[PDB]
DNA sequence: ACTGGAGAAAGAAAGTGAAAGGAAGATAAAACGGGATTCATACACCGTTAAATACCGGTTTAAAAATCCCGTGGCGCGTTTTAAAAAATCTGTGCGGGTGATTTTAT
């Protein structure tokens, strides 16, 4: 939700993690920040998913 | 003079950094043993023949087989030990979201 929230569609530009990392934190998720990085690592592994 | 608090000295017990050394590991040089070639040379297979050996008939005789008496130790039974193998029970560990923390360099 937060990244469409943003307009990060698929074609346009790259944007950095750290932004989107801060976003979530900053709005939706009460959390830590690692394992939100973690989690969204993960979803973009060929291997994984 | 006497009392009770407080600071300083002195003494004894515990923690400490450093210690040969030795069994317990670890790592290289060496001696070994097991395949691919390369032939010359000794070995395998085929005709010929004198000679050495197998075989039959009948003795025999000395040696080995058969038989009887007995007196033992070597198997057999019952009951314990003792390792050895098997079944049962514990110990780690990683997968993915969460909580909280550490270190070294340049100017």
């Amino acid at each position: 939700y937060a990244m469409n929230v943003l307009g990060n569609d698929w074609n346009k530009a790259y944007k950095k993690s750290a932004r989107v990392v801060g976003d979530v934190i900053g709005k939706y998720h009460p959390h830590g920040d690692s394992a939100v990085y973690d989690t969204i690592v993960r979803m973009a592994q060929p291997f994984s998913l």
